[PDB]
């Protein structure tokens, strides 16, 4: 009824609802939040200005909003064991912006993971604030094993003498050894920052080593494997850093927090404390490993580094005679959503790429088990091997319909 | 009902905040009540979509319908303010201003911006904010006697300091801002002009405040103050080269994925503001504000900064009552009237004590308050602050608040 005033907007949202229902979402950074998370984001908390921190706000009327933010803060400490948490960052990018401000000065040397090797844009890309503001030096992966070589990282750190080392990634499927990163940073007198955005849910479930005890500052988003609303978060065990973090977020780089989104964070953090979340996180990894097995045994879908320890995988598609952009377009035509993605030592443009990234958090939330993840990987192989054969692409599109109807939203 | 069972802590707190919004007078000048549609958009499944890039130029697929939503927000923003280009992705007004500075100046450049005590925003050059840390801000303020901007003093400052950029706009300034004169001063010294119209955006949309968009190289705003939309930011320009720098600065410059469920809410609110009834709402905001100023002017103890309002807000120096702004804020909150303490021009107290409070009418006007009701609010505020903790008087104020909130219920 409130929809009648604006039929064009609500029609577009209606089609987006159907698109999420009918497509297989394999974008590693996406998920489906609960009804309760969306209700919190749709709450009247959007009306409240609440700059400052609980008990020390710059506006009247915040005494009940402060409960909501305290719940999000305290549940983050329960989930990750951090002594201090800041839940106001609007995004992972803002969380990383504030983390750097608390740790280094403009122009300082920072060692972070190269984008082609799997790092995030905010880990030193020259088109991002990170590369523009600080002197970033990149580390990568080994050309043959495509995993991090910690002796090479050590050599790099000693050569460049960074003030800060950043660990974490957007497209790295293997266990990150935070203990070794901390050893290297200590060796050269650098601080350590970990961006666990992609693996935060796995960390919360005990299925990836926890960076919080090792890093000066841990950042994360709330909307990937944590299955919360879109937003950021910063964690630390040092009260001196917590004060700099809090000042950097506000008044440093943000103004009013999004308290309806922070309520969604509180909701999602409590869901993550439930034992069911550990089973969900176990299923994520089992599903990713099952898919990786199919791609390892298929002709032309080369899995970067040959295995996965977490929720995602990179597929090199060069032997199929296509680039990542064409692989993404083929799979879209059969209702399978991935993203083109640079692979280690990428030689093509970042907008063409030699690969695609696939992750299992979203389909696992829909209910997919290992046999269903196997079927998904077989449909992906079939569609990419079907050199424009309309008969086989329609068979794949049929198999996708079978899966989406088997696991509705 | 069932999802609320899993988490009583969270949902009981939200229920208490619903009751507080219903039962209080919300006089925070930057707050409003958004429509059911706006909140439904924010509560939609668009929160699940990663959509980095811009409509038609995303970095990956599945964005066909998100592109429709974001283009609706862009197109209605263009129509609302008459701008040739809009960027609707900024997470907030602070992010909008961050990206606007990146499109206009280089780190270390000299910028003229309104002093915080004089009414400017933190992002207009405060040294504890990224603005004051990243650029060389020279502040202009208001005159000590009239408490309004002296444009000859701005011109003198501009000529003396040769700024690369002049910033106009305010958080706690109740008078009309003469954008034409800012453009004249910027042209004279060869500076660019940036206008942050967050507070007055809805008044501008309604033609009730001079429009900065024709005069400013870049105009920024929030969507949640007088525009009555979701919490977020927006950037406008008529220059195609600037529009490209703006888009690059927002992403991949300072943000990652946009909040498309919030952007859906921006589209909803922009169409609401395009309705003719939004003009009548905006007229009533100003008439209510002027009605309150007349009451505060007559009352001894509540000194209105500059003695008048041209827009939605007023700044009240409370020192003659023997209290500071923090004490006034907590007196009012104890009788269910919600304001914020606020520095006044040439503020002599700590920024966390302050000499004043700030009051605005957009929220109560959205509830349906007319000039008669606005007069009654101002009388209640005067009575609470003069009561010197006489509980007879304070309880009468609480009754008056309850009378008004029941006369004008939410939804
Ligand atoms: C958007 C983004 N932010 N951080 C990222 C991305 C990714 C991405 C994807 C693409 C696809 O056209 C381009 C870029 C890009 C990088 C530099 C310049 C221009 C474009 C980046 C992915 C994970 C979304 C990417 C890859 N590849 C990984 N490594 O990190
Ligand atoms: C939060 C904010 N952002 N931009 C603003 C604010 C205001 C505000 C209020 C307060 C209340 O104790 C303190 C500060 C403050 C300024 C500098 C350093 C430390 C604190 C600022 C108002 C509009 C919310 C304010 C005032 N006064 C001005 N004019 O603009
Ligand atoms: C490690 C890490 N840190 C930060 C961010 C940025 O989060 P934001 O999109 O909330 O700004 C991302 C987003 N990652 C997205 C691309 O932006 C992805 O598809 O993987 C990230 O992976
Ligand atoms: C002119 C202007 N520009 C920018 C911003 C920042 O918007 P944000 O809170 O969405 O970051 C504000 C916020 N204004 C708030 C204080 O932060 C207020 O209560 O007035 C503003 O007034």
């Amino acid at each position: 009824d409130y929809k009648t005033f604006d039929p064009d907007l609500w029609a577009a949202i209606a089609k987006e609802e159907e698109r999420q229902e009918h497509n297989l979402e394999l974008i590693a950074s996406e998920n489906f939040v609960s009804e309760a998370v969306m209700a919190a984001q749709g709450s009247i908390l959007t009306n409240k200005y609440a700059e400052g921190y609980p008990g020390h706000r710059y506006y009247g009327g915040c005494e009940f909003v402060d409960i909501v933010e305290n719940l999000a803060i305290d549940r983050a400490k329960e989930l990750f064991g951090a002594k201090f948490a800041n839940v106001q960052p609007h995004s992972g990018s803002q969380a990383n912006t504030a983390a750097y401000l608390a740790l280094v000065e403009p122009g300082d040397t920072i060692l972070g993971m190269d984008l082609s090797a799997g790092g995030h844009l905010t880990h030193g890309s020259p088109v991002n604030f990170s590369g523009k503001t600080y002197h970033f030096v990149a580390y990568g992966v080994d050309p043959t094993t495509e995993v991090i070589d910690y002796n090479v990282v050590r050599i790099l750190a000693r050569k460049h003498q960074p003030k800060l080392i950043v660990a974490g990634a957007s497209a790295y499927g293997r266990t990150i050894d935070f203990a070794k990163f901390r050893e290297i940073a200590d060796e050269v007198g650098a601080k350590l920052m970990v961006d666990m955005a992609h693996i935060a849910g796995l960390v919360a479930a005990g299925l990836h080593p926890n960076p919080v005890p090792y890093a000066d500052i841990t950042t994360t988003t709330t909307h990937k494997t944590l299955r919360g609303p879109r937003g950021g978060m910063i964690l630390t065990n040092d009260e001196a850093l917590a004060k700099k973090i809090n000042s950097a977020v506000f008044p440093g780089i943000q103004g009013g927090p999004l308290e309806h989104v922070i309520a969604g964070k509180a909701v999602a953090f409590k869901e993550a404390l439930d034992p069911a979340f550990k089973e969900y996180s176990e299923q994520i990894i089992a599903n990713a490993k099952a898919m990786v097995k199919v791609f390892n045994q298929a002709i032309g879908t080369r899995v970067i580094s040959g295995a996965t320890d977490n929720h995602l995988m990179l597929i090199d598609v060069r032997e199929l005679g296509i680039n990542g952009k064409e692989a993404e377009s083929i799979l879209d035509s059969v209702n399978i959503t991935v993203n083109k993605n640079s692979i280690p030592f990428e030689t093509l443009s970042p907008f063409k790429t030699s690969g695609i990234r696939i992750g299992t958090p979203a389909i696992t939330t829909r209910g997919f088990k290992e046999e269903d993840a196997v079927k998904v990987a077989e449909l992906v192989v079939k569609a990419l091997q079907a050199k424009d054969d309309n008969a086989q692409l329609d068979e794949v599109k049929t198999g996708v319909r079978e899966l989406t109807e088997k696991f509705p939203l």
